[PDB]
């Protein structure tokens, strides 16, 4: 219910919320429908615009008019924008050089730098260059500020996963906001763009920045803006709320704009027509930096000028229909689009079967522009599964595309030009990210960089302690001129077990059909001598209680778990100059390694699905002496002939082939259990599969950490400087149903698997409970930066 009685005189865009009785004055009393009858008369005046003209200046103040040229204006904070340029002989803010902001200079009274969040819907990162000699405003906080060439959104890149992302630090499977539409069969309640399903704060999960702000001390501005609220009247909200009193003036404020996304869609992301919407918000932009001028706060606040995803060409054309797929298509839900989500239509349909929806929907036609995967098997990189807003099946569409039910939905609902939602490694789903201010630093460069980051830097910039989220705390100090994080790195929490020579070759039972010069030199391999070779980075922490031994050998060094009976990873280097040899079933006893923590060859012969791998390749052995050390049951892991097509190609051609283009790599291999699909290291009771009639744990994924010099022209051994990485988390499946093309040559399918899950070092860290690179000869938050990367395999 709504009672309207009382009015808004005084109170327009109050911040504090008011109950019933009293009307509403904030920016949500029109989504709520609760405000005072007279909120538009004195809230969204227009009179005679936004702009100042020699004709208004000194005027009489006149109440009616939307902003002032009185000379009262500055001390009530209700000037328009432009006041001092056209009636004071000033310079509008884009007109002056850039100069070095030190130090905030603000007013008496700030107890720190403001933040303000400027987000513009659908601001492809490409739009910086293609659109700058219309965006003179934006060109000057890019240049003097601190800028990424692109900064990378969360999947999937709809805009309120990521603009909640960006509030929250949290991937959306932890947020909850998994989608623009998504049903939440634990409340039985739909949550939709249109409607009041949206409004209820059960959706909304972690904790935003405005709460963090709030629980800390530090007041806060509205985020959310109603659509009809005119941009110039938000930006003179907000400078009028900076012209409060200290003790209730908010510290952070946001600005939201639904262009460019808006002309986006209709238009796509160059449409001709795309012109005029850059420019009206680079002139929003204009009045915001000539306010703060105004203001004395221009040298004063922190500005973030930052995207939500960018936006892709697309048309209804380009619709695949499910109703060509399947015969049951009345059978299920979709939620459909730029993604897809099934689901059954009734949950008393005994028939339904998701494998069967499935089968139907895996490479059916040649250039099928979905691909269909169950959650747990999307590339790990989304974050995208664990949350039971997640449907269980889901359709990955090809950028350029959608995927709809049938084609009634796509005629019954061209009109649209432009979409996002895809894959967030997608080029045309990049954002931007600009930094303005006295703590971000001056005419510099940043690599790209992933949303998630950011609301832990807004901390820093507000003096908050962030709620725990996705971040890498740390890994953006690099943008800051102060207010930098300092981390420690984590405590090892288990230490290793040294093992030498206690077991005699008898005392194993496998199944597996099995000089004093080269004898000391066997010895001190054993015991580590080319260990500093090997193991560039110091040896990975264990985060987590367990058991495991370090394992020296010529050609790698391991940590093996007595607990999962093989390595939590194996360690390697090979040079450019490294040679690549032929290769049969012998597998040998480990003497440092008790029967008991081992495996077996004879699970593995009973498992008629389940065959072995190697950790580290014995392709790639120094020395036919070093190649037995690769034949060890200790070097031996769980692995489906399907998924050994892979391996294979991975450790026989693509680590030399690395190791040329980048002068020598080190390699760190292992396995990884994540059956719950949470991101997160298993615990040995959450494992569902074991190697037929064995404690043999099975991985869900295998992963490769390939680190090399940045400076290619040093060796990977001999790198003096910066790091350069690349890393996958490849999942381990008992058929290639993923790879379309894979009847064929691995040469023609299995890089093209490996780049779709491509993977950050702290993907593979949360995953497994190591800490990587503890010994480098770099700072620790350059360290958590090159831990942070990803490599995308997209052009430019
Ligand atoms: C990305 O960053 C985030 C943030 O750090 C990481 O997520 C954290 O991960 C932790 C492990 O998965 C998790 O810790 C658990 O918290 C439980 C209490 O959680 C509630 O309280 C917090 C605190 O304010 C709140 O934030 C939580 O919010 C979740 O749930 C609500 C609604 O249900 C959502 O609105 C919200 O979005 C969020 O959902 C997300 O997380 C939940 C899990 O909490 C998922 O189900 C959702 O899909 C979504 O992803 C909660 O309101 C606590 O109960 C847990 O403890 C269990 O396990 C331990 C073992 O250590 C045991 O000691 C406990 O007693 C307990 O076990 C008992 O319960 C079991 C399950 O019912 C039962 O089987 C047992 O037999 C036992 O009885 C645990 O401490 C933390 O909640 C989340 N936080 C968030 C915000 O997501 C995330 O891991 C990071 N991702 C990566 C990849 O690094
Ligand atoms: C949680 C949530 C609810 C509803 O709705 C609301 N009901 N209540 C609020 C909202 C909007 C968000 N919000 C603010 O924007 C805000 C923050 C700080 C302030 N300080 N002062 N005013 C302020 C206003 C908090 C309060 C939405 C949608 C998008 C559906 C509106 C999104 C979200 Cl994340
Ligand atoms: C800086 C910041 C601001 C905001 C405020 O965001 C909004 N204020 N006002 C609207 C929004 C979101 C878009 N919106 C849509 O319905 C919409 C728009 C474009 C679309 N394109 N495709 N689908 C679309 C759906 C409604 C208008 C938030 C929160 C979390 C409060 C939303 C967090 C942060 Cl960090
Ligand atoms: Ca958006
Ligand atoms: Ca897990
Ligand atoms: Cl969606
Ligand atoms: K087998
Ligand atoms: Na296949
Ligand atoms: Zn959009």
């Amino acid at each position: 219910w709504t009672a309207t009685s009382g009015s808004c005189k005084g109170r327009c865009f109050e911040l504090q919320e008011v109950g019933p009785p009293d009307c509403r004055c904030d920016n949500l009393c029109k989504s709520y429908s609760s405000c005072c009858h007279d909120f538009d008369e004195l809230c969204l005046k227009t009179a005679r615009g936004w702009e100042c003209t020699k004709d208004r200046c000194g005027e009489v103040r006149n109440e009616e008019n939307a902003c002032h040229c009185s000379e009262d204006c500055l001390s009530r904070g209700d000037c328009c924008t432009n006041y001092q340029v056209v009636c004071k002989g000033e310079s509008h803010w884009v007109d002056d050089d850039c100069e070095e902001i030190k130090v905030p200079e603000c007013p008496a009274g700030f107890v720190r730098p403001p933040l303000i969040i400027f987000s513009v819907d659908g601001f492809r990162a490409s739009y910086m260059k293609k659109g700058s000699k219309v965006m003179p405003n934006i060109e000057k906080l890019r240049s003097c500020g601190t800028h990424a060439p692109y900064m990378r959104p969360v999947y999937p890149t709809k805009t309120f996963p990521n603009l909640y992302t960006l509030a929250t630090g949290l991937y959306p499977e932890s947020h909850g906001i998994v989608g623009n539409s998504m049903y939440d069969p634990v409340f039985d309640a739909s949550f939709h763009l249109r409607g009041r399903e949206k409004f209820n704060h059960r959706w909304w999960g972690g904790q935003p920045l405005w709460i963090t702000a709030t629980k800390q001390g530090v007041r806060a501005g509205t985020f959310f803006w109603s659509v009809s609220i005119p941009h110039e009247r938000r930006i003179l909200t907000i400078l009028q709320w900076l012209s409060l009193p200290d003790n209730e003036r908010p510290s952070v404020y946001a600005f939201y704009s639904e262009q460019p996304d808006f002309s986006g869609h209709k238009y796509g992301p160059f449409g001709p027509e795309m012109t005029n919407p850059l420019r009206e918000i680079d002139k929003t932009v204009g009045q915001l930096m000539d306010g703060l001028k105004q203001l004395r706060l221009h040298r004063c606040v922190n500005v973030i000028f930052v995207g939500d995803h960018g936006m892709e060409d697309v048309t209804c054309d380009r619709t695949e229909f499910l109703s060509n797929y399947l015969t049951n298509v009345d059978d299920i839900t979709l939620v459909p689009g730029t993604l897809g989500r099934i689901r059954a239509k009734s949950i008393n349909n005994s028939k339904y079967d998701p494998k069967t929806i499935i089968a139907a929907l895996t490479c059916k036609k040649p250039d099928q522009h979905f691909k269909p995967y169950m959650k747990q098997h999307l590339p790990k990189r989304l974050h995208y599964a664990n949350n039971r807003r997640i449907e269980d099946i889901h359709l990955l569409v090809d950028r350029r595309w959608h995927v709809a039910r049938k084609p009634l939905d796509v005629y019954k609902k061209c009109f649209f030009q432009g979409d996002h939602g895809f894959d967030n490694k997608v080029n045309s789903m990049q954002t931007v990210f600009v930094g303005y201010g006295p703590t971000f630093k001056y005419r510099t460069k940043v690599p790209p960089f992933e949303n998630i980051e950011l609301y832990n830097v807004m901390c820093d910039l507000l003096g908050l302690k962030p709620a725990p989220n996705n971040g890498t705390h740390g890994s953006l100090n690099h943008l800051l001129r102060t207010n930098t994080f300092r981390p420690t790195m984590p405590d090892e929490v288990s230490r290793p077990n040294y093992p030498g020579i206690m077991y005699l070759q008898s005392e194993f039972d496998l199944g597996c059909t099995c000089n004093k010069l080269e004898e000391l030199n066997k010895r001190l391999h054993t015991k580590g001598s080319t260990k500093e070779r090997h193991l560039l980075y110091g040896r990975p922490a264990v985060l987590y209680r367990t058991s495991y031994d370090i394992l020296y050998h010529t050609d790698f060094e391991s940590g093996y778990s007595e607990i999962f009976l093989m390595p939590l990873w194996t360690s390697y280097t090979i040079s450019k100059q490294a040679e690549v040899s032929s290769i049969t079933n012998c597998v040998r006893p480990d003497v440092r390694v008790s029967p008991g923590f081992s495996q077996n060859c004879l699970a593995y012969k009973n498992d008629k699905q389940m065959s072995y791998g190697f950790l580290f390749p014995p392709y790639l052995s120094s020395s036919p002496e070093a190649k037995y050390d690769a034949f060890l049951v200790t070097n031996m892991v769980p692995m489906y002939p399907a998924f050994k097509r892979v391996w294979a190609y991975f450790q026989r051609v693509l680590v030399k082939k690395y190791a040329s283009e980048r002068n020598g790599v080190n390699v760190i291999s292992g396995p990884i259990f994540d059956y719950n699909y949470d991101g997160l290291r298993d615990t040995e009771d959450e494992i569902k599969q074991y190697v037929e009639g064995s404690s043999i744990p099975v991985p869900t994924h295998y992963y490769s950490i390939i680190t090399s010099c940045l400076d290619f022209t040093q060796p990977a051994d001999k790198c003096d400087g910066p790091l350069s990485v690349s890393s996958f988390i490849l999942p381990h499946r008992p058929d290639n149903d993923e790879s379309c093309n894979s009847s064929e040559d691995e040469s023609k399918w299995v890089e093209e698997l490996m780049k779709m899950h491509t993977a950050r070092v702290r993907d593979i860290e949360h995953l497994t409970g190591l800490d990587f690179y503890r010994k480098t000869s770099r700072s620790y938050s350059e360290i958590l930066t090159l831990k942070t990367y990803l490599h995308t395999y997209e052009s430019e």
